[PDB]
Formats: C-alpha cells, sequence, structure tokens
C-alpha cells in the first residue's frame, strides 16, 4: 500500500451546538489547498456531533478504511481527546482544532493550532491587573476545557496577585445556569473569567447581566466569532476576549508574518459569506493546512504517501520545521512544545456598540 495522493481525515462537530465552531471549519477547507508537491489532496470530512464516541469512531476509520497520513479535528476539546488517543496508538500525525491537554501519551503524534490556554489567560490577567482586578469568579464547563481555564486562572492568576471567591461549573447542554450565577453575584468579584465556548458563552454573559452584575466580563478565545455577539447582543458590550491575531490582519503591520495569510483567508471567506465573517475557528483548519504546505513537501523527500515511513517523516518535519507563518500565529513545534506559539498568536478584543476592536 503506497499512493499517489495525500490523505487528510477530518472530523469535526458540523451537528448540535457546537456547529457555531466546526461549520467555519469546514467551510474554510474550500480555500486551502488541493496538491502538495503535485500529488492531489484526499480531504475526507466526518461530523462527529461533539462526541468523544463518534470523535474516536471516525479517526480509527480514517486510519483503517482511509489509510490516512494525518487526521486532524475535533471542534472541541473532549472529542479532540478522543482523537488524540486513536492518531497516537495508530501512529498517525494529529494536528487537533481544538486546544487539549498534552501529556505524554498524546505529545508524539498530536500538535495543536488553537493557542494554548496559557498564553491567553496571561494577556486576559494582565489586562485585569492594569483595571485595578484583585477579586475574580469563575464560572466554565465541567469538563477537560473548564479545568485547563480554572487551572491557569488559579496558577497564573493567583501568583500576579488575584483572587479566586467563586468557582461554578455548567455543563455544556444546560439551558440554564441561574443557580450558578445567584452564587457569583453574591460573592460580587470585581470580575468574572468566563471559561466556555461557541453559543455556551454567552448563556452566563447574558444570565450574569440580566441577574444585575455589574463588574467584568472576561471570556476566552473559544467565544471569538460574530456569532457570540449576535446571541449575547447588549449584554456582550464590554466584554474582553482573547482571540488570534486573524480577527484583525488590516490592523497588523506588514512586517508581521501573520498579515498575508490572514488576508487571503479573510479574503476568501468573507467574499462568500459577507463582510465580518471572519472567525478564530476558519483560520484553525486554513492554518493546518498551512502547516501541511510546509512539513508535507519535507516527507515526501524521504517517503512515500500512503506508508508508515512517510507518517514518520510528517512527524520528524513538524518538529524541524520553524517558523510556520499562518494566519493565528508562527508554529515552531518541538517534541516538548506541541503548540509552537508565542506572543505573535494573540490580541485581546472588546466589543463596542456591537462590533469587535482591538483593545491597543
Ligand atoms: O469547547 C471547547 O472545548 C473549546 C473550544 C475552543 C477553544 C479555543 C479555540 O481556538 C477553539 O477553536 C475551540
Amino acid at each position: 500500500a503506497e499512493t499517489n495522493e495525500i490523505t487528510i481525515g477530518i472530523t469535526v462537530t458540523t451537528t448540535g451546538p457546537a456547529a457555531a465552531l466546526g461549520i467555519p471549519e469546514r467551510n474554510a477547507l474550500e480555500f486551502v489547498a488541493k496538491e502538495i508537491g503535485g500529488h492531489p489532496l484526499k480531504v475526507i470530512v466526518l461530523d462527529d456531533g461533539g462526541d468523544p464516541t463518534a470523535a474516536t469512531t471516525n479517526a480509527r476509520r480514517f486510519v483503517t478504511e482511509s489509510k490516512a497520513d494525518v487526521i486532524m479535528g475535533s471542534s472541541v476539546t473532549p472529542p479532540t481527546v478522543a482523537v488524540s488517543n486513536v492518531a497516537n496508538e495508530a501512529q498517525v500525525p494529529h494536528i487537533a482544532l481544538a486546544p487539549l491537554p498534552i501529556t505524554p501519551e498524546r505529545a508524539k503524534w498530536s500538535v495543536a493550532m488553537p493557542q494554548p490556554i496559557p498564553i491567553m489567560g496571561k494577556v486576559l490577567y494582565e489586562h485585569m491587573k492594569k483595571n485595578n482586578i484583585k477579586t475574580v469568579g469563575y464560572i466554565g464547563y465541567s469538563d477537560s476545557y473548564g479545568d485547563l481555564w480554572f487551572n491557569d486562572l488559579k496558577k497564573q492568576g493567583e501568583a500576579m496577585g488575584l483572587k479566586i471567591v467563586a468557582e461554578e461549573r455548567f455543563a455544556r447542554p444546560d439551558t440554564s445556569v441561574a443557580g450558578q450565577v445567584l452564587k457569583l453575584v453574591a460573592a460580587n468579584p470585581d470580575a468574572i473569567l468566563v471559561g466556555a465556548s461557541g453559543t455556551a458563552a454567552a448563556l452566563p454573559q447574558t444570565s450574569l447581566r440580566e441577574r444585575g452584575y455589574k463588574g467584568l466580563i472576561y471570556q476566552t478565545h473559544g467565544a471569538a466569532s460574530m456569532d457570540f455577539i449576535r446571541i449575547a447582543g447588549k449584554s456582550a458590550e464590554g466584554v474582553l476576549m482573547a482571540s488570534g491575531p486573524v480577527m484583525d490582519p488590516e490592523g497588523q503591520d506588514d512586517s508581521a508574518l501573520t498579515k498575508k495569510p490572514g488576508l487571503e483567508l479573510n479574503t476568501a471567506y468573507e467574499a462568500k459569506y459577507g463582510p465580518n465573517s471572519r472567525s478564530q475557528f476558519a483560520a484553525h483548519s486554513f492554518d493546518a493546512f498551512k502547516v501541511l504546505e510546509r512539513v508535507v513537501p519535507v516527507a515526501l523527500k524521504t517517503a512515500k504517501p500512503g506508508t508508515q515511513e512517510f507518517r514518520e517523516a510528517i512527524r520528524k518535519a513538524l518538529v524541524s520545521e520553524k517558523d510556520i507563518a499562518a494566519s493565528q500565529g508562527v508554529y515552531s513545534f518541538t517534541e516538548t512544545d506541541r503548540y509552537g506559539l508565542d506572543d505573535r498568536s494573540r490580541i485581546l478584543l472588546t466589543v463596542k456598540d456591537g462590533k469587535y476592536v482591538m483593545v491597543k
């Protein structure tokens, strides 16, 4: 088994609540390379509905039925963890499209495109300090994503002089967070960090304001699309939100390596879907292909697509190829840094009169 095409399996969430993340990821595939080194790319896209069991099945199908050289996904963290388990057992390179906890068992075959939590937390906690915030409450998912954030707030947050005074959790599918909001408003912190994503991110935003909270609200990069503003409406005003720089390529210097790729994606996306349809999420799948454009030609020098040797050559190329410019950042993976990002990979956003504005 050795082939002319390079086979890429993608599992993303295009049904259910997390479709707010996976649909732009799928849509961005219209604008990525169709061939690398003259080899056509065979891209198989499967929905997982956000479910780790479905993601596990899809990922294994890509290995066994499709003989994939690279697997990508998923849209949210629990199925992403599942994909990483399969990829590490099968020895297939995996580009994660949601943040996930890198452990030793996942590090060999997995890299991640979204900004790591600590890089995003740093920009949020610094703004807190600069705005005279001393006490902070947290509301987030009762799963690995909500844990990543809470654990960072506690470690980074306390170390630069923030006090956590309240912690509440909710489940992704929950339609109400009334109970949690009552306890947060009762604690009355200066600021609240919401550890959520997509549509669910807007539920604490609206409930907190409707319940009369008047402190600062901070949101994570999981919330970084126009849909958050659509859902939260006036309650989104003054929110502070971590995002990738693809949200504002126009505001970047021509010397930013992120600028040309951001403009390429946004011009394509917004030509089809309209002004200000850009998102954090479209950029991740687009950027995964930018990485492949760098690493696949290296692997082609020494190995045939469809072979374990090719999979191994991609794995080694991910670490040997430095400074891969993409829309969301400049990636330099190492054997221990599976995200490969630095300060060029984030900006801080606020919302003013219903639009995103960069906090300068
Ligand atoms: O819901 C989650 O599990 C996290 C989702 C998430 C968070 C940050 C990103 O950049 C992204 O594409 C997805």
